[PDB]
């Protein structure tokens, strides 16, 4: 994919940004790991991703993180090592699971410009 078909959301630093769970839950979703701090309450909440794109959709995440109105990183999808590969269908249902137990938690979640055009929305 050429950087023409590269999208990111987040910063070289947002990518590697070191951010720990004070109420930790994950989730195994196929090929794809699902993590939430479950202290985060009654936030509005941004998804944000890094991932390539071919023919009009995403094709590749490199990894999405969910972001509070302060910046803070509360949330995250990203790809395990092992599971080779994923695919559009894989990342959605992850980034449903991710807004389900974010809204759980009374949390309203919304998803990047990019996100919206490339995979999740109808």
């Amino acid at each position: 994919t050429p950087a023409s078909r590269y999208i990111t959301d987040m910063t070289i630093e947002e990518l590697s940004r070191d951010w720990f769970m004070l109420m930790p839950k994950q989730k195994v979703e196929g090929p794809l790991c699902i993590r939430i701090d479950q202290a985060i309450m009654d936030k509005n909440i941004m998804l944000k991703a890094n991932f390539s794109v071919i023919f009009d959709r995403l094709e590749t995440l490199i990894l999405l993180r969910a972001f509070t109105e302060e910046g803070a990183i509360v949330g995250e999808i990203s790809p395990l090592p092992s599971f080779p590969g994923h695919t559009i269908e894989d990342v959605k249902n992850a980034i449903g699971v991710l807004i389900g137990g974010l809204e759980y938690n009374d949390n309203t979640v919304r998803v990047s410009k990019t996100l919206q055009r490339f995979a999740w929305g109808s």
